[PDB]
C-alpha cells in the first residue's frame, strides 16, 4: 500500500493543472549594472547516527561588520521530499543570508514514508540542540576558516511549508517549557505557508488546484507523513484538532504567518493566525500576498513579492530584536 | 520491481549531497527601479486521448510590432517528472517569451514509469503536428482573444535535459525526411544539457555528485524510462549507441549545445557535439559555463550565467532567421 501511494505521488505530482482562461504575468528584464554580494557557505554534520547534514551560511561583507543573527531555515515538500543542497532551497538561503544580513542554518531532515512524522521534529530539536553544543563550547570559530561572531540570543526560525509545521511545533515545544536551551533563544518564527491539516475541509481547499499543488496531493502527504492509523486531525498536522495541546496556557513567541491569496492551504493559515490572536498573550501578524500560490517567494526568486517578503521578514527581526 | 524502483527514487532525489570544503556564491541583491514586460499565456489540449496540454506564450508589447518567431520549449524531468504548469518551468517560458521576443509553446509530455519511452517522444511529434494543424487552419487567430501573427517559417525547440533528448529526436526525423511539415520549418535546435545515456560511464559520470544529480540517479531514470529489458545503450538514450542511425547521411539544422561546465552529463554532452562537427554538413556549437550544475540557467533565473544563455539563443536565432 505504500508503494502503491508512492506510484500515485509521482503521478499526482506532475500533474499539473489546466488554465480555464486566459493570464498575464509581469516579468523583470535584464538590469545592465547588478549590485552583488559574496555568501560563504558549508556543509555539517549535526546528527551522526543518521546521518544528517545541514548547511551554515554567512554574509561576508555584513559578517565583519557585527555579530549576526541567527536564521534556522526549514524547506518544504511533505515532509516527503527536499533537501538543503537543492538548488530551489540553497538559492533562498543565499537570499536569507544577505537580505537579512544574518547566518542562516538548512537543516535536512528525514523525510517520510521511511521516517513517518515525527521524525523531522525530532530531528528539528537537534538542530536546535546541535546550535547550543556548538554555542556553549565556541565551535562557531570553527563553522568557517577564518573567525565569525554570532548572537545566539538572536536567532529566528523560518519555516516554509512541512518547515512552517516543524517551526510550530518548536514553538510549542519552547513556549512550554518542554525543552529550553540557553544561551540559544529563539526571540521569533515565521509560519510561510505552514503545512496544517484537517478531515473537514476549508473553502480554499476546495477550490481550484494551484500550478503544482491539488488537494489530492496534500492529503497523500498526510497519508505517507502521519503514522499509519492516524487521521488528518492529529496533532501533529492539526495545531488545533480535537486532541491538540490548548495553547492558550502555552506562552508563545512572536509568529509571523505569510501565505498567498490563491493558497489552498490559506484558509488553515488564516484560521491558524486569528485563533492564536484572540487568545491572549499571542502577537501574531498575518500577511497575504493577493493572488500569488505556494512558494512564491522562492518559486519566483528575483519577483516583487518575494522581494516583499524578505523586507517583511528582515523588520519582523529588528523589531524583536 | 517498478514499485521498488519507485521507491528508491523518492530516497535518491531528495538525498542531496555534503560539501567537502567551503564554497563562495554571489548574489544579486535589491533592484530598485526594475524594468518590465507582460506576457499573455493559455493552455490548450493539443493530444485529446492522452488529455494531453500545451502552454502558450506570446509577450505583449512585441506581438504588436511584428511577427512572432516559435519557440517549443521540452522541460526536463528524467522522463519522469516535470509539468508546463509547474513553477520552475513556467517561470522560464516567460523569460524565453519576453526575452527572445517570441512564442513560445510548452507542451506536457507522458512521463515514466507509466508510460516508457519513447512515449515522449510520439507526443512531442503531436506537438509539432498541432503546430502544423493550427498554422494551415488559421487557428492562431483564436489562441488569444485578440490577433496574434506567428512566423511558422521561424521555429526553434529548445529542449532541456531530458527535452533536450526529444529535441535531438526530433531533429534526427526532420533531417531524414521521415516527418515534414510545411509550412512549419524547423530552423535550430537548442539542447541544454542533454539527458543522453550510455553503459560505459564517462570520466565526468564517475565525478563528484551534484546539488541534486546523482549517477545513481541518472540511472534510476533510464531504468524506469527505458522499455523493458534495454540498456543504456539504446538508441532512444545513446545517440551513438551500437544500433543507432549513422547520421552522418543525415542532414541536420543547426544545433546548440549548453552545458555547465561541473555537470555529469558534460563529457556525454561534448561527446555527441564534436562527433557531429566532425562530420561534414554539420553545424553545431558548443558552450559549456564553467562550475556550473544541470539547469543553472532556470535554478538561477536571475543569475548572470542564465542571462547569457537567454543571450546565446537570442544571437542563435538571429542568426539562422
Amino acid at each position: 500500500q505504500v508503494a502503491e501511494d508512492c506510484m500515485g505521488l509521482l503521478q499526482l505530482l506532475s500533474n499539473g493543472t489546466v488554465l480555464r482562461s486566459e493570464s498575464i504575468d509581469l516579468i523583470t528584464q535584464q538590469i545592465p549594472f547588478k549590485n552583488n554580494q559574496t555568501v560563504l557557505f558549508k556543509d555539517s554534520i549535526y546528527h551522526k547516527p543518521n546521518n544528517l547534514h545541514l548547511r551554515l551560511y554567512k554574509p561576508i561583507s555584513a559578517s565583519n561588520r557585527t555579530a549576526l543573527p541567527v536564521v534556522v531555515f526549514f524547506h518544504g515538500g511533505g515532509f516527503c521530499f527536499g533537501s538543503r543542497s537543492w538548488p530551489h532551497f540553497h538559492n533562498f538561503c543565499l537570499t536569507l543570508a544577505s537580505s537579512l544580513n544574518a547566518l542562516v542554518v538548512s537543516p535536512d531532515y528525514r523525510l517520510a514514508p521511511e521516517h513517518r512524522l515525527p521524525a523531522a521534529f525530532e530531528d528539528a530539536e537537534a538542530v536546535l540542540t546541535w546550535l547550543w553544543d556548538q554555542a556553549v563550547s565556541d565551535g562557531v570559530n570553527h563553522w568557517f576558516e577564518d573567525g565569525t561572531d554570532v548572537d545566539f540570543d538572536r536567532v529566528f526560525v523560518v519555516g516554509d511549508s512541512s518547515g512552517g509545521n516543524i517551526a510550530h511545533q518548536l514553538a510549542v515545544r519552547f513556549g512550554s517549557g518542554s525543552i529550553e536551551l540557553t544561551p540559544v533563544r529563539v526571540r521569533g518564527y515565521v509560519l510561510m505557508g505552514p503545512f496544517f491539516g484537517g478531515e473537514e475541509r476549508t473553502n480554499s481547499e476546495n477550490g481550484p488546484s494551484e500550478a503544482l499543488l491539488s488537494l489530492d496531493l496534500l492529503d497523500k502527504f498526510w497519508r505517507l507523513s502521519l503514522p499509519n492509523g492516524a487521521t488528518r486531525d492529529h496533532h501533529m498536522a492539526n495545531p488545533f484538532g480535537p486532541t491538540s495541546p490548548t495553547l492558550e496556557s502555552i506562552s508563545l513567541e512572536p509568529m509571523l504567518v505569510i501565505v498567498g491569496g490563491s493558497q489552498l492551504l490559506r484558509d488553515r493559515a488564516k484560521e491558524y493566525a486569528y485563533k492564536l490572536k484572540k487568545m491572549g498573550g499571542k502577537r501574531v501578524d498575518y500577511i497575504e500576498f493577493e493572488n500569488k500560490e505556494h512558494g512564491f517567494y522562492s518559486n519566483y526568486p528575483s519577483s516583487e513579492a518575494a522581494e516583499q517578503v524578505l523586507r517583511i521578514i528582515g523588520d519582523f527581526m529588528n523589531n524583536l530584536s
